[PDB]
């Protein structure tokens, strides 16, 4: 990928919706992780995030490289830790977890990262991360407080507040595998209080889960690949375009 | 009163010298007697009042607001030591996070519960990564910071690097209100190469030639207190370099 | 004195009956809205008004503060959110530490800040222990609490007797506004046998029998928000009822 | 000791200031306990403090055993933990770590032995305990910011808040063993802001550091054989 | 010796079967019905005396302590709930890190505070990773913890190994004294697949169902508390045999 | 490569003199560079190369750790300054808790997230607590910690035995990369009277003379980041 994934998102958002597909370098091998991104790309998506976990950082090179020579969508770093900065990769969720308790995950880790950001001259996507009850992983991993999933004025007051910082990109994680995606009423308030990238993810699984997030006004939706892949993607970009 | 952005304000100021800013402390003096010191530094040629610096009653705030606000026309920034710290008269604010507390709420959790306010108010926000300097004052102690060490300015290059990193336009360096010595030129100096946000340095900045130093290592603005035209020395001081 | 304190107030009502305290926000509505919410509960029978919240501006704050006071006659009492729950127009402040959160800040921290500014405006002060419980609601979420599990009423007891020993003389037990069910009878009850502060009790009670089994379990002071007069005066008969 | 450690306490500073020798267990046996205790007692010290670290409380009952009925002054817990609590002592100093940073040390060690508290019917004094710096070991153990020396108004705020909170006594800890007491404009400042009773420790060794101590504010002055008159007599600066 | 180590006794029992132990609280019962309780639970066949579970004074514990150690044969184990714990009566003690609390005070700073009373008295410590699964109880409200979710094992899994690479030989799945449920099955198993420790679980577990199910799963130890006694016990460790 | 276990060979080691280990950032130079410090290192005596001490990429460690590994016969050492310090080609690894940071990450949290990583590739996983000392350092800083006091060697021995009660074998005290001055004799020698277990320190060690101070005062093994002068030194 030569152009810059900001600008690619842009393109794409005058017309429809963006999906991205996550990838765990740990769950798989670097030639089976192609082969994944690859059915996802048959079916309709649009980058492919890689992290997700904490985990060894060699693993990720492998599995960057890999996707790098043999896919023409964009490689997001989307990082479990300090770890997950690789040079094969396109950009950079350069993101903090908002409603973390612990100063390293809302702020530390990031400081210690930054400097190998610069030096391999990665683009930087300035993210909010904000974590939805219930979580899974990452809401337990990362000391947060997941916000209420009937209190959607809190996630609307972390999007301003990101906003206000300067982050472009604001994400709701309900946690991969939760029973619920992210609530629709608070995707609209989040959306109608913030002119950022909008970033919905976690249990988001069939066409109608994917059409009543994009619905709801996300810009962008994240999907993991348990399902049958190309199928399962392709139905949730069906699902993504059956809105206005 | 002002009508522009202050960030533009700033970018035009910054093609031909360096900014010099003037803290003032609302709880330390009456309202009229805060415009004596705006006025009086105005004189001495200072380019904006900054409003706040500890944590005060916010009724006092908008009081000395609104003073300022009707007979300076120099911008009013807003320099929040918590949510008392946002008020209709101002400017604009230095919307900020302590990057090194140990706390959550110093840090992010402040900043999210007056978010809807400064919304609601339509105040200029600029997005600042704030990040305090041993010795670090009264602000480094109850905003529970580890300050960074003088001895240590890649830590500080670190931070301002992820600041940026993250969106922040502006970084500051804070040494503490009555910091005997200033912020190290060594460490202004390396933020300064590592980002390029409008970098702003306070704490500890009294006579004319430390104006010069921390103007001369890299400083964009500089941040000074009362102690009365002791101001054109340090825009003095800047001047030049 | 004028106007007597907030303190001795509360001991003279309980002398014949227990206390019913309306809670506004000032975010949630105008100030001549907040207004009518007040004189309404009070043609219903409430002893006083608290005010404050999550969420809150010091300009609205200060300016349903004066609003209010222009037009009412029983204390306006600060339950303060954050330090900008201070106003210079309440007639008292509850002076209260979050005793079960997790962050230095909101148990001790948020009150040494404004120390200051209560001493300077001269408003009087109740010291008070204030425990969130299951499910514990927004602030509860803000105040970086762990909330007391309804079925563990001896944890709930332990923070009674500790700040009662601290010197704290009220203590309250916050279900949460809006929580689906108020904080349970044998909770209140251990509380109040272990204790001898003032306790209030507030967050979910709705109708005169949330408010009869509350004050019937051993609270002095009933709190309730105004989400739909008469609400308030079966609250109030409901108290009364157990007299 | 009969009446009541507070009401006792009021009554000295009617004329005069207090002295309180503090003992840890855990530095000699209960028998060695008894004799730096009459030492000090024939010295003029007013009340023993019973307590410093976290120690077994077998060691602490059994100290405060000997003491009890060997002496007639006041035996106060000083407790620096959970452990701190034992039946034998006339009182606690039922105090809040204030600026700790952690809140088992603000609020939850405290919950912890309120019942036991209550239950051995011990009167318990409401305390404020602020660490100053250097801090010492419980400034370290307790995870503190301790107020900077040149910051009186930080410590004034605790104090008032304390105040505020209903608590009725305020102890300014230097940390045992610091090099310099806590600073006088500091003392000076808090008792200028409160009505609570003042409690200085840490560092107080000469009949200079007491007069200067107790001439700044001090109600109550805390130090760790007859080395006590220096301090009680240099208390004498009225 | 006359006696042997408890982790050597723990060892020998494994060689043939699972271990039973019975948790008594100090500060629920007199010294004497603490008595009344584990000589039933020794009847119904328990291998030892875990002591502790809340925070209290010391004094109950040394009371209990001593009225178990006057009457039984099996070894008392001190399964402390803060430094007050510690009574030199026992005849060991779990010197134990509570792995998933947010607070460094009960992860590290308490057993750092006892630590030399642990070595001036004789106490075998016997090093354990202590980790709260949900719900968690009382322990998992007061030790700050942030309990594993249930359908999370991966999770109790990575704490395990690393509690055995920091050196810990004894391994605790804690659901909370009064669980509703005990810890989960498969959780279980992926720990046991995971390390060579000793695995203990305890937390509602109520039935020989119960427990057939958990020692099933793969632990080495089972606990159980006292609310119905020597029949409970007895059809837990018969439920264990099986 | 190695093969024998590294704590094996460190206890083969005690049984005649102290150990010296070499502290190497693979950021601050090249893996071809490093395997010169490193062969240098050897040729003055060190008996191993502690990798890491940062606060790092992790692309340049594998890539250090491959370059010393193909090119040397001491034991490479991984000294993790984050869960980025894991490499399959290292012989051991410090797995260690920073007992005395305030954050429960540096405790135990960012160890429990590498663990099943360090399983798989089968590292031999040595047991520390690791204790900052005043100055500390950097690792201080960024780990959160309340560093222990030079003249409080009770509450640094007070952590010695809980870790060693814990079952970590190894104890390390740590004045800090750069540190003006090296742990107090008084508590080193405290330390080492209170456990069993290895005793390592680090940070500040200048001299022959530094090297033979701590190594004197109880130390089993030093660090450094020269060498021959460190090792005569250490004896002593």
């Amino acid at each position: 990928f030569k152009m810059k994934v900001e600008d690619y998102f842009h393109d794409i958002l005058r017309e429809r919706k963006i999906h991205l597909t996550l990838i765990d370098p740990e769950e798989q091998t670097p030639e089976e992780a192609v082969e994944i991104a690859r059915a996802a790309i048959r079916g309709g998506t649009d980058g492919i995030m890689l992290g997700g976990s904490t985990t060894d950082s060699s693993e990720l090179d492998n599995t960057a490289r890999a996707l790098r020579e043999n896919i023409d969508v964009p490689i997001i770093l989307f990082p479990g830790n300090t770890t997950g900065v690789s040079r094969y990769a396109d950009a950079i969720f350069f993101m903090s977890l908002l409603n973390s308790t612990n100063p390293y995950w809302i702020i530390g880790a990031q400081a210690l990262g930054a400097a190998t950001v610069k030096k391999m001259g990665i683009e930087a996507l300035p993210m909010g991360y904000l974590v939805v009850e219930p979580g899974g992983t990452v809401g337990w991993v990362g000391d947060t407080k997941p916000v209420p999933r009937n209190k959607p004025d809190i996630a609307a007051a972390y999007a301003m507040e990101a906003e206000f910082l300067g982050m472009r990109l604001f994400y709701l994680e309900a946690g991969s595998g939760a029973p619920e995606h992210v609530p629709e009423e608070m995707i609209a308030l989040v959306k109608r209080c913030t002119d950022q990238i909008l970033i919905v993810g976690g249990g988001i699984r069939s066409g109608e889960d994917a059409a009543r997030v994009a619905g709801a006004g996300a810009d962008v939706v994240v999907t993991g690949t348990v399902v049958n892949v190309e199928d399962k993607i392709r139905e949730i970009v069906e699902g993504m375009g059956s809105v206005l």
